[PDB]
């Protein structure tokens, strides 16, 4: 039985980034860049007006002038030179005609006469005003994105700016998932027979892996039969998946075949971890027959222990395989809203609902946590709406309301419900 | 020109939750529940062993006993009664045979004899030990999930536990997106002609809306022609979308037709907002001809202003339409890592890269922010890797390094890179 920090170190050490692939622009969203991106031309590639108004010779100053061209896009005003004593109409983003060196916004002008257009410039501007010189936003050949950078909406915008519609990225791993147990029935089952429960772990893990943006291979319910489980594991290993997640069949039962099968097919690095919830957690590395590595997590059957182990150990593995340079979860410090009794032996991943408050109970703003109630590993209601796992050290003491603890954030911080 | 708080209030007031729909279990992930979910049977539905070991009569105490049945699942041990002086083998989750009232884990036992199985119980247990009574995790008819609750991995697990594979939820809105401008070319363009730039806003917004888990209707580049834009807007309004996002054609240019077209087709509530970056932002409500409401955001053309307006105004609208009870973004308080000059008029949404530190500069842990550099609205590099918008009030003063500010978190807090 090893501590969680060592189990994490072992997993990190074995887990290797996947080979990069080439994807389309919209397929690159959420993925980590596997190449630098350089701008092939400047932004703007022509001197561009910041305003709707008139391009002028700054030294002319206030006065009445003829409008000699109109420039909004493309070739508008090509071959026209704005000489002293003339102006040109411009819209925001419109090319500045040759000879003009400043823009006066339309609010500081007035159109004069009926019909040959004439405008009155009402201010004394300065050379360069309200003009974006060539490459002022992005210089030609500048690096706009680098290897190891995750692609979000702004990064897609930068790729589109640079004319990149096919992108070299690190792919997401493909994850196979199965449930084990003679007591399991499908979640479509209505009336349950004696000694049956619905398989909840498989759908829970399919959803958890879909939230990590990975493809899922659903291998269904497997019975507590060594030959049957070996066949499904052999089929999973040869299918091309990168990660296998099983649940159950990893405790001390006489028909728990996941750990001995993983010892036979590959290298098991650990089967037990010092923590609450649970204890059994097998991690193995299997070589597929040519040729590649498959990581296997023999997750515990208890629904809570299953999802907590997915959150602490599988999520950083998915991220490492997908090329994340920072795969660890966000850890914050927070104050307890109620007292919690800590265990004298097992450090606990206590489920909580956390929120940011203007006063965290100490007079200054901060996160605060509410427990989800009873933490028994069989009680999936303790995971309901939990957006954090409080890291409670094994002291045996009651942590009073208002005391500060470390907390792992397990669900979208941008999706946090406000206080 | 109205303040951002009033523009937000107006948007919230007009935006209505979409009618609920029925979806499959995996389609319900990310969606908000539109019904309560009750457990049709208890969990566990039979007295279940917490351990792999032996079910006993607690009052028997330590001694040697015959093993009269084995119980792992289903009908194992049905019709067998564990009487005083007998025991039954059990695995975790296995049904407790009639007459047994406690479980002794296999570690506190030893098998005796060769071959008729016999076991030695090594401890004095207590009635109820290591048994999950019927409904101890979930009682029959208990409410396991409620209306207004967002479905994540644990909630999918609870739906599977309760045998619910078709779920009543609030759907995501469908969003139409178009770009405007005679200066635009597709992002596939190689060498640019004079006065052209690649359309970056459309792909940026398509990606931003895909991150909000909404279906996208890509309506492409529209030119600065009033009849052409009216036709594309009429087609968008009649297509069945809930939200329309345009960008550009909303400043003071003589070919900016988005605002006058939105005034003609529906009700425009505002066209200008007091903020930095930018200023133009049209919001309108259109009635589709029978019959439903379509919300239109005439977003600014400047890439930064376009994405910031999407983040502050469109994201809470998507969430309100999708039935979120808490659609506002997470706001935290943080310390500046560098000095920032605030504007004397326009309150700013200053882009920053924020991280949680053990020491935020004041001796206690907290978030800290680094500016992304120059904040010009034409500079999409200022959005690069920005996970927050610092809310800088319009004071005209320099906010020194170490001063605290309010910050809107705009990207996954669970995806935050650690310090
Ligand atoms: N799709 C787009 N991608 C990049 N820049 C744009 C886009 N649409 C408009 N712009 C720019 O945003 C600014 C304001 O646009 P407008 O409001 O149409 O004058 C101008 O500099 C435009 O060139
Ligand atoms: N797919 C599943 N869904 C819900 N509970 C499960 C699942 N698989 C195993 N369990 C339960 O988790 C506990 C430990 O499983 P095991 O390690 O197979 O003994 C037992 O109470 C099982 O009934
Ligand atoms: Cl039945
Ligand atoms: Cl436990
Ligand atoms: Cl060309
Ligand atoms: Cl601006
Ligand atoms: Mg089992
Ligand atoms: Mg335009």
């Amino acid at each position: 039985m090893i501590p969680t920090e060592e189990a994490l170190r072992i997993v990190f050490g074995v887990s290797k980034r996947l080979p990069p692939v080439i994807v389309s622009l919209y397929e690159a969203l959420g993925k980590v860049l596997a190449e630098d991106i350089r701008a092939p031309d400047p932004l703007p590639p022509y001197p561009a007006s910041v305003k709707d108004g008139y391009a002028v010779v700054a030294s002319d100053g206030p006065g009445e002038y003829p409008v000699i061209t109109e420039s909004r896009a493309g070739n508008d005003g090509l071959g026209v030179t704005v000489t002293p004593g003339t102006v040109a109409y411009v819209t925001t983003g419109g090319p500045i005609p040759d000879g003009a060196d400043a823009v006066v916004q339309v609010e500081d002008t007035k159109v004069i006469g009926d019909v040959s257009k004439r405008v009155k410039i009402l201010i004394q501007t300065k050379k360069g005003t309200d003009i974006r010189r060539v490459g002022c936003d992005i210089e030609k050949d500048a690096t706009v994105l680098t290897t190891g950078e995750r692609i979000g909406a702004s990064e897609i915008g930068l790729l589109a700016t640079a004319g990149v519609t096919m992108v070299k990225v690190y792919p997401m791993p493909i994850v196979a998932i199965l449930s084990t147990g003679d007591e399991l029935v499908e979640p479509t089952a209505g009336t349950l027979g004696r000694g049956q429960i619905r398989d909840s772990n498989r759908a829970m893990l399919v959803a958890a892996v879909m939230q990590q943006q990975c493809k899922v291979v659903d291998l269904g319910i497997v019975r507590d039969d060594r030959k049957e489980l070996e066949k499904v594991l052999d089929e999973a290993v040869s299918s091309g998946v990168d990660i296998i997640l099983t649940s159950g069949g990893v405790s001390m039962g006489d028909r728990d075949f996941v750990k001995p099968l993983l010892e036979e097919k590959g290298k098991v690095y650990f089967s037990k971890v010092l923590m609450a919830p649970g204890k059994p957690l097998t991690f193995a590395e299997i070589r597929a027959k040519p040729g590649k590595t498959v990581l296997a997590f023999g997750l515990p059957g208890n629904p809570v222990s299953c999802l907590v182990c997915f959150n602490i150990f599988v999520v950083p593995t998915i991220r490492q395989l997908a090329g994340w340079t920072s795969p660890h979860p966000l850890r914050v410090r927070l104050r307890l809203q109620e007292p919690i009794k800590s265990d004298p032996i097992r450090p606990e991943f206590h489920r909580a609902i956390i929120k940011w408050k203007d006063n965290d109970g100490s007079g200054t703003p901060g996160f605060v946590a509410e427990s989800t109630g009873h933490q028994m590993s069989s009680r999936l209601l303790s995971m309901r709406s939990a957006n954090a796992l409080l890291e409670l050290p094994a002291t045996g003491n009651v942590l009073s309301a208002g005391s500060s603890v470390s907390a792992i954030i397990v669900s979208d911080i941008s999706a946090f419900s406000i206080d």
